[PDB]
């Protein structure tokens, strides 16, 4: 405790009213005059300080406080996604214990444990010449944290890992089960550090916060406390102001990072670790909506017109595409305006994503899936290309992100509706070029190719199914035709059932002989395919054969609920046609008078048809983000919806943070 | 959060924990003995428990005991005048204000009267709230009150002792009619400046049309020498003169002259009230709408002759600029 080492570089002394010995040495740092007045054997022992300080980023004093620049350096393959570089390190023949301490790191972060369990085990019996208790007591910390990942691993892999994987999966066989659990029996996380030799302690006291909760504490109450201040300073007006609260937690998160990962220690892999990059995180995105938003003069121009926190680089995307959920990205994707944040070094990112790709067709095409791997790799495969969104992406490099986001990427973890939310989010700094839009056409007809049989189907959370994947080809060019497509028409018969529906799904993709035999072969006859022909742009003024089946529908649903209420069931808005009949009558699209009858059957069909009889507190704001331009125009038109939920507007844009009801609100109401 | 909706219990022994607070405070500062260690922590608890007393449901005899801590025995090192204030206006939130505490908030009147006998003592607030707004309190939640104690002050009262005339002048609503008539007696108008001091700071409300014929007399000679300026190159003429309270009191009918719009165009920003019709909205800045109180935001709400112009240029820094307390005026006494 004789000085502050503050995160920029400077120092400041307390508790130290002995001499200053660190003033002396900055003084020997700038001035080689003074230095050569030393000894000989004091002298070969300065050239390794001026080197460790270098490394450390440590530089002179607040008293010649030079401006110093914010910049991070992370040399450790795991931290960059070098997979395959990591392979060829542990197919290779190690040299000392310090190489062998690196791979028995690299094969836990591949998801290898068992090897790594028994490589450092290895490091342990090896690690006995007393040089330093560094190889010796940080990998008994990095076993029982393998041993931990490992149990509750086998807790939901012979537990809960049964339908969510796919199979009963024994990745761990149960004689390495019966050695794993006898060994870490009777080990105390708690007592590894005092039982450790005197020579150890004091001279690598820092190393005790590693085995508890104690390294993150002194960041939790600084990130804990400069929150409260940055939304303070986001109400107050005052910007970041000199050294403000952006870089102080910028700093420590990477900080944090570059000791977890040169050091190479597991605790990389905590959840409690991965919380306090999304907190830090998080914070900084949501100050730099703030300072992206110019309001005071000059002053501010200068101070930070956009650094530390206002910008995003290469080591921002990997914390973001690494530790958060897809949850986590859903926050602040409302809360800020991340399109309005721009985004630097985008070739080293490209390098990124695109070894990613590279490392799913490695583990999801070839034999051996390494399922232990797959658990911890799929968090971040999915994030980074969810926030690949904001990126400009090369075509030679595209073309391996949505080649593997469409065909490799497995479906236990990642549906067929959770494909179309993330091909699409790569059309916002990126066109559909010839190139990939053949790609995407050569996932339409391997599903295709798989719709033979009718028990058959896409399962799809979204609503969004494989239709979607031509609709959003048909979005930018309008005047494209499919090949494959176009030959899989002639086969039209009554042996393959699932052949029947999804060829009619995909109607602007097809050619002339591939529309026109379709048409001869079969036509409509249910409302399903009316859902179905209004998104292949199909009939455009409906017959009366379907306004008499659109309320024949309400009918059988006017059948429905009545007997349903009594078995307490319900089909409140199932397939959304009647929510959809709703928009089509407040559009105008069906003539029938009929519909007064029928007021009574869900909250969202008589907000569209009455609404001066129903009433207005059982409207749900969520269904104001789900309405397109046209719809909002005519809400805008109208009277007796108008001036009742601005009052719903009125307590979402002062109590939620989705700023998405502030723009349906300025720009259609007001 | 929103901390109106989280609901409080055990308020009945809330309530004797905050009464607690108020004997702390009056064993301390009724008594001379001040053990400034126990200063030191209990004044941050004592300040926290009558701040976040606003969400609790209080008694009549319990809050006697609070507000009498709150207002003349709590150190004025640690609450101004400002921030009493700031704290009697929340513990009125849930606790509707009764007559015994209109008593007491009368004797913290009486006893800032009998203050000012010096003339030079200043109220050192930093929230810029005075006793003036403590008398706004006893008319909000009692609005026929008439103070028989400053009356028995204002009358006593002789020219020499200038404290209290800029001091009990404030005062004025809660005054009697006898009280007000002998306080009139004091003070006049002499020049350009005293039509309006006491009445754009002071709120004397003398609103006779001979008043307001000096005052359109002063803009008319203002206008010829608004031309003067014109030939000097700069039109505008001293910022520090009421150009703003020219159309505020003209649009809420203070000023009844017909002839205002001939002489239209006095700097910068006579030409708004007067005349929205024939008003140039590029030349206007929407950035005086902070210097706009509640009720003149509430009244351009009725004002169909800007109605399609006020909304947009509104909007077009709501829209673009990061403006916090702009938005709430789209929010309330707009649409």
């Amino acid at each position: 405790y004789d000085y502050h080492f503050e995160v920029n570089g400077t120092v400041v002394r307390h508790k130290n009213k002995g001499f200053g010995y660190m003033e002396r040495f900055f003084e020997l740092k700038e001035s080689c005059d003074e230095r050569s007045k030393l000894s000989k054997k004091q002298y070969e022992r300065f050239n390794a300080l001026f080197n460790f300080f270098e490394k450390n980023g440590v530089i002179c004093m607040a008293k010649d406080a030079g401006t110093l620049n914010t910049s991070i350096e992370i040399n450790s393959l795991a931290y960059h996604g070098k997979y395959d570089v990591m392979k060829k390190f542990i197919e290779e023949q190690s040299v000392s214990i310090e190489d062998d301490y690196k791979k028995a790191f690299f094969l836990a972060c591949l998801g290898r444990w068992e090897e790594s369990y028994d490589l450092y085990s290895n490091i342990i019996l090896n690690s006995i010449d007393e040089s330093n208790g560094c190889v010796y007591y940080l990998s008994q910390i990095n076993r029982y944290r393998i041993y931990q990942s490992i149990t509750q691993a086998v807790t939901q892999f012979n537990g809960l890992g049964l339908l969510t994987f796919g199979r009963h999966y024994k990745p761990f066989t149960d004689e390495f089960l019966a050695r794993i659990e006898r060994e870490m029996t009777n080990f105390n996380i708690d007592d590894l550090f005092n039982g450790m030799p005197f020579e150890f302690q004091k001279k690598y006291k820092i190393l005790e916060f590693l085995s508890d909760n104690q390294f993150l504490y002194d960041d939790t109450v600084k990130l804990f406390e400069l929150t409260n201040k940055v939304r303070s300073e986001m109400s107050e007006g005052s910007y970041s102001f000199g050294m403000s609260s952006d870089i102080v937690v910028l700093l420590r998160l990477y900080d944090n990072l570059r000791f977890l990962y040169e050091n190479c220690l597991w605790s990389v892999s905590f959840h409690e670790f991965h919380q306090y990059i999304r907190n830090s995180m998080s914070l900084l995105i949501e100050k730099a909506e703030y300072e992206r938003t110019r309001d005071i003069d000059e002053l501010g121009f200068s101070f930070f017109g956009k650094k530390s926190g206002f910008f995003m680089e290469y080591y921002d995307f990997v914390n973001i595409s690494r530790h958060f959920k897809i949850d986590d990205i859903k926050n602040l994707e409302r809360s800020c305006s991340i399109d309005k944040i721009r985004f630097g070094e985008q070739e080293k990112i490209e390098e990124y994503l695109v070894g990613i790709a590279e490392e799913i067709t490695k583990q999801f095409s070839a034999n051996g899936m390494n399922v232990v791997f797959y658990t911890q790799f799929i968090s971040e495969a999915k994030a980074a290309l969810y926030f690949a969104k904001y990126v400009k992406l090369s075509e030679e490099g595209l073309g391996k992100i949505v080649k593997a986001l469409l065909f490799y990427f497995p479906e236990r973890d990642l549906d067929i509706g959770k494909r179309y939310v993330w091909l699409e989010r790569l059309t916002k700094c990126n066109e559909l070029p010839k190139s990939i839009i053949s790609i995407i056409d050569d996932f339409l007809v391997l599903q295709a190719e798989k719709h033979i049989d009718q028990n058959y189907s896409e399962v799809s959370s979204n609503g969004l199914y494989s239709r979607d994947y031509g609709a959003l080809i048909k979005h930018f060019e309008k005047n494209f035709i499919s090949k494959r497509l176009s030959e899989i028409t002639l086969c039209l018969t009554q042996d393959k059932q699932k052949q029947i529906d999804f060829l009619f799904k995909l109607l602007p993709l097809l050619s002339t002989n591939a529309k026109s035999h379709l048409l001869s072969f079969k036509s409509v006859e249910n409302i399903n395919d009316l859902m179905n022909g209004i998104r292949i742009g199909l009939i455009d003024e409906f017959t009366p054969e379907h306004e008499e089946l659109i309320i024949e529908y309400l009918e059988t649903r006017k059948v429905n609920y009545i007997v349903e209420k009594e078995k307490g069931i319900q089909t409140f808005s199932s397939n959304d046609y009647m929510s959809t009949f709703g928009i089509w009558y407040f559009l105008e699209e069906i003539n029938n008078s009929k519909m007064e009858e029928f007021i009574g059957m869900d909250d969202q069909y008589d907000f569209f048809v009455d609404p001066e009889n129903f009433d207005y507190k059982k409207f749900i704001p969520s269904w104001l983000k789900n309405y397109n331009d046209k719809l909002l125009g005519k809400i805008a038109g109208n009277k007796h919806m108008k001036h009742h939920v601005i009052e719903v507007l009125k307590e979402r844009v002062k109590n939620s943070n989705d700023k998405r009801y502030l723009e349906i609100l300025m720009n259609y109401f007001i």
